[PDB]
């Protein structure tokens, strides 16, 4: 049930292929100017007792119009049923010298529905 | 400069491979039981003042033998200065219950050497 | 305003004080445990929220979790006032099993009880 | 052995008093201007296993002097013997309009000893 397209709560939506090999593809749009691609694993063997399945994927924000030079990473959980979401926690890194390192990444969470 | 081997402080081994417009492809290792996919993105154009280059990537713990039925993300930057290290931080969710969802993730920080 | 009883979504509840130093005292019901923190006595004009966070070691006279949880995160006002917060979770382990010590998560506190 | 003075890694410096039943009180500093108050909790009775002691502490970056109008959470273990060391994590919320929320917090790791 991942596969398909999928919106955060404030504008973000991304297309996902869920692979049999547990692979996730797509795009992430914040115009072609504001798509990513995007890459990541899942669990292609979960378990049925109500338990949600395992995914991450990461967006580096680089394409062929500009370059934000950082990357987020999504880990999180598919959660079916009628009302399914993808929960997840996400970490922003960005390139900073050595004196900024402290200051690099954010935290923060995202929930994405197929509505 | 980011492909190659990378060890952790624990011990755990990543061979990736950086490519493309900026993908991450490689395994993650703690024997053969132990060898996970690993897949992300990378900045393919950093900075050009001393910054470091910001990445990501996921790793799904199922292979042939194995499921934990959970997913890892690393967030993070490659420097490629003195030494060369990729300083991360990183988010291990767990398929859990939707009641025991609050406690799915674990967060923790991982630097690598070549070495 | 901060001072108050607040809920989060899960039904914990989160009594506290904000003093007028930039303290936060109060007491915390997932018994109950002492809670402490600081928070912004004096935040922007400009529309922002305010910056606090606070403590709650998992020990008191029934039971003992050998663990801490710090929430970092704002208030906003409002029509409907929230908090909201980032937490860790960190929990006593030896050294080899300190890399799975830590969980993190998100917490919404509002003054209307779910 | 927490009650004391602790360094980071960044020349930051916290004193701490560590009350009987589990209060956390000190300053953090790096001059009166750089000087904030500390509060936090420890847990008063840990395990004898050779685990570690778990705590946290909150400093608000507003004094006499400046504000940020920021506050940090460190989150994290006291590890005793002669290598006595505090091991954290840490989240850095900035207030922030509603817009800006979602980069409103900062994560990183700090570890603190007593020289």
């Amino acid at each position: 049930g991942i596969t398909g397209t999928w919106y955060n709560q404030l504008g973000s939506t991304f297309i996902v292929t869920a692979g049999a090999d547990g692979a996730l593809t797509g795009t992430y749009e914040s115009n072609a100017e504001s798509r990513y691609v995007l890459t990541g694993r899942y669990d292609s063997a979960p378990a049925t007792d109500g338990s949600g399945t395992a995914l991450g994927w990461t967006v580096a924000f680089k394409n062929n119009y500009r370059n934000a030079h950082s990357a987020t990473t999504w880990s999180g959980q598919y959660v079916g049923g009628a009302e399914a979401r993808i929960n997840t926690q996400w970490l922003l890194t960005s390139g900073t010298t050595e004196a900024n390192a402290w200051k690099s990444t954010l935290v923060g969470h995202d929930t994405f529905t197929k509505v």
